């Protein structure tokens, strides 16, 4: 019976239960991804139901507009908080096709490289306009035009996805689009 | 295996079934507001059919008469936020009584007030806000003589007479000022 | 081998068994907490869908809501002590009888801590009554009370913006959860 | 009481010590196979969750491109290195992409190389039911040319080479209640490279 | 003959000594397994609900208070004292990572714990002749690991780092060089 | 490691399996009730479109002829077969008439009979107050003479068998907030025969 | 050690393996019980979701295989875990109305298995019949509505909807002791 | 304890982890089936309400023209980029125009890709009620010549292959509710192709 | 000879008998582990099933019924030391009839009593001891109103009463003065 209990514990008993932490991390990150997807869908439907009448300047005005949309009752309060920091999402506006204040931007600040890649690969379909700021929060100058800004996905910075007829749109079947995606330095600033 | 079982039971199954009741809150609020939107337009079309060609007690008796007249079903005549019929107010159009009418909804919270002013109101030229309780007959200013300013926060907010300004959905000051003050709030929708 | 060596590796199995038994106790406590969370969420959803006084009235309302088929049978009894949960109709922001609070009473201190940590997000209003059971006069309004977490007794989460909402990264107030004597009436309202 | 003691010691101690390592070999192999199947099912789930929601899969060119694509995908956070660590060679597994019904970028195949004969048979009889397309390459790593078309396969279990399990009607599949199917299975030379495709 | 029972008892004594030594080794292995299970449950509990030595003591007391971790789980099976859990900066972000710091280890206990929980944590730090201090730890995602010093951060998650090896005997011999009490930190 | 898998199959795997089943039963019963509500609305609107405008509601004879009238309305194609097939027994409704102030053949009543006492509560709730006239018959069935007029039958609470809510000026109608209302309704035992008149 | 020590030790080596065998038996039993409960619930839902608006054991097996083919139930749950083959659903008359009621037949169980399956899945069926000491047959299925219950017998009909049936008390330990009386193999027919 | 019990509990964890792949497979299959159910109705409604007033339909005699017709229908806004995708293969379906009443190009046919036997029976039992004509082929997908006449071809539901539900005078009455007809569906070789004629 | 035979047979007899007691001790430790796991399983089954609902022969009947229900196995019900099934006693707590229960094991000596206590008693908030025989249904007082003075060794030694002085299994002087009396002993664990 002896010389068997030692290996029986020191192998199986420890190693069979050690692999759970990775799956717990993945489960928490996937829960946050689903919450972020639901929040982005809610913000998009609120935008196409409120700003559709064809009507912010800085981070302060962005927070003001976010808190107003919260107080408006158009979106639920908790769904306005970021699933990464817990604070209200940054909402900006930028000209669309050289027409000032015609497009909208949803800026999620304080993202790591892994978070950047995961969230963008998750929700790349909902927004034709997607931008990244490596090591910096999103601002008014960072946002280009919705159509007059060409995308160069080789660097994975700035406007990576757009509908301009020069944009290297993100591909889910290109390895260079995987490796170069969200390149730079943290904190990454993703704007939808 | 009991490890990661503690978490498949705790959180991963408890967080998913959390916040959906807030989404259910929003759904029920919008549904009550949905039929309420189609409960005001019916009165609008009926009164524009009838009268286009007084006090609170007279207001209530006229409302009950319009209900009993068969021009409106008891369902649409009932205010879903209160539990009774909505307040109908016939007000003069350039000192001409019975040539204009206004419908007042009272007993709503600031959140319900803002949501209702957003979801309805853009079908009625005259809009007023009486906070702290029911609206008075004197508060129902003449439509063609009224002047409006969304920054006032209390009183008339929208009119067509060439001395007014209307609501903006990109102005945080316009948002926060919507029926700001003490409860209950009362909002009037006026028509000729 | 010698019976000495055989009995040497015979209590090691007992130690592993005691460890796994403690782990199972913890897991079953967590399962009871999950049951409680699901029951509370179901009560909240049913109350919000169907609609829109004292402890005896609360028990009568609970029995009526069970008979109306809005909830299952076990969704009324206490997930810990098996008593019918109290559903109180208490005023909200100077408006009477426009707020509902589910009162799970008779908990221990560990029950306090774990149930609060489980349902901190399901309900926007959390209250703690110590030294016994909750009351209607004990519970304030939904918005007329500034929640205080450093006290460890009373309201710990309210929607009134004049309070500081309790969070899990705060260790001080969490250390003082259900400070007092048993029982511990804990009310969650929406 | 001298011959007695020596006989008891030799006999019983030897016979009790012998079986320990023999059954511990089986235990270690079983736990390795278990974690391998878990990680492989995790890779399959991640790939059919992320890249099947679109409808296509990235293109591979060779073993280098396959390994680079695997490293890129695992770096993305969809999976972890602990889940991509091949428990038979310690490095990462290979992920190739081949056409399904002659439509490129539609079929994928996770290939693991470095198995012995017994390891080949064990891994097959343990996981082959999960994946509808099972292929074998004896004495070599699985390449892109070694993977034929999805439904144009003609798997022959008695050969033990190439594809063995196919959903195509032009072939049969491994039957766990047939000793002739398994005795001819994993018939060749090491290192074996097994490919599980979807 | 009388010499028969003499050699019988002689040959019994060596088996007795061997089984006592093997029982001692088994006791050490059981203690190490209990420690590993406690550390794993600590990791798992901290993953949920969250995603100097005074702060660590307060944190473990609050966690055993909330029932998230058992009392036996927090007490080190080698000293009977609450294992200090330190929050330390990660990638220039302060107090967003967590490391379990255990103290009261010998060198054999050090080797055993490291070799047992190497697969358990992607971050390993050693403090020779003392306990892990709050300032002892650096950044969690940028500090390069020192795979040869046998002390400090030897297993780090930074890409520039080079983790520990379990196949080279010299690497195993280089493990955990210093004096007691040893303080070892496992972060994630 | 053993006795752990056992108290995992029984610890949570046993209890969470029964918990899902109960909620699944509740969800399926609620879906059947919502289908019955949709059926009620469809039959209501179809009848109030076809046999309306003129003062001719089809002359209702004894219960068998009421079932025949229902079958004829189905055969006419104005209502779908499943809509007129109750989701509780799989039979056809009983489309009775009601003398609207001693005026026979001037009203219509969709009768759903043969249900348990528990079903009565949610049945009243599921359709709510869409039907103005509400009636129930406990421990039996509903016929033409089994109920009074449409606008003269007084509504009350303790009634049980009889009227609950009517357009008549009899106050204290159906209200979900009154605990005495939801208590006294559906008093008795099956067969509960409820009548939704309009 | 004197060859008696070793014999004693080897005697203590057989009790450990027998305990492992018994624990594996219990684990298999619990897994099969969970599988059987879930499958019974799913099959009842499938049958009462497509046949509510509308022979021998061989015909029962044929119709079960067709229901698996119908896509209402899967192949894994259709197989009774205790026997390794597909379950049987008997089309028996409901108050002399053939093909209007069903009863799922489970066979090959003993006293403990029958009792556990009953106390676990009794609530989901309004008819409980247990044929003790043999297989099942179409004859053993009386009218679902006209047959009375026999609780004290511990065999056959114990739960029925007839107005004079012996009302089943699931949680009554007295009736629990009287459950699944007779010999093995038992056949449990859950009717509806 | 011992080490064989470790192997036992490892194999039990392996079984409980092998159940989840079948669970997820059935889930994703039910999802694809539910999507195809509405896709068939969308295709039928669009094709009817668009090209019924023109008498004839665009002549397609190969997969290329049919796929281009599907792309044109997507461009016409009658269907979207997600509705036109066949959830089994992954790409757009094949919409052929097949003869009717001895005259060619008078009706249209919706041909699915390669389906299995479970897919056969699920799809047909769920969708065939919304289509007058049904044809099933084994091996490859239904071809052009395989598409018989809409009104001038008898059916054969006992063989499972060929015409399974037609409206010719000699067509056997298809009892889509009797399990005896269901058990005789596409009894042949996989994959299978199904064409809904309307 | 005369020297060798007698002394060698005596020494062989001494060394032969020295292992039977050790085998008995090993079997007793196995029985202790089995009983601890069985008591844990019975506690789990009871607190899950008979919480929202609520003599010797009756106790054995409840034990056999719980075995029949499948929540507990047949193995984990047989009292290993006596081969019978463990008693399950129903008794009120704070005048709440049948809302409390206590599983009773009987037929133990002092060493078995102390070992079983110090092993399993940390799970149950109620421990009682009866000496000389089995725990009678009347011997079990209130689950909550019973003050616990562990110095007695027989009677209420662990409870949740405000005046109850809880045990200390680590304390040596407590366990040394525990379970005092005459064997066989009976110990009840309650919830």
């Amino acid at each position: 019976m002896t010389l068997l209990e030692v290996i029986i514990v020191l192998g199986i008993m420890g190693v069979v239960s050690a692999g759970v932490v990775t799956l717990a991390q993945r489960a928490i990150d996937s829960q946050n991804m689903t919450k972020a997807a639901q929040s982005l869908n809610s913000i998009q439907v609120a935008l196409t139901q409120t700003y559709r009448g064809l009507g912010t300047a800085d981070a302060t005005a962005a927070s003001k507009l976010t808190s107003g949309l919260v107080s408006l009752g158009k979106i639920s309060s908790d769904e306005a908080k970021n699933p990464f920091i817990g604070t209200n999402m940054n909402i900006f506006s930028f000209p669309r096709n050289a027409a000032a204040n015609k497009a909208f931007a949803i800026s999620v600040d304080g993202l790591t490289q892994a978070q950047c890649k995961t969230l963008i690969t998750s929700v790349g379909d909902m927004f034709p306009y997607i931008a990244i700021k490596a090591g910096g929060a999103v601002a008014l100058a960072d946002l280009g035009d919705f159509e007059n800004s060409a995308a160069a996905a080789e660097t994975g910075v700035g406007v990576i996805k757009s509908i301009a007829p020069a944009s290297k749109n993100l591909d889910l079947t290109n390895i260079t689009a995987v490796e170069k995606l969200c390149k730079g330095t943290a904190p990454f600033g993703v704007a939808f």
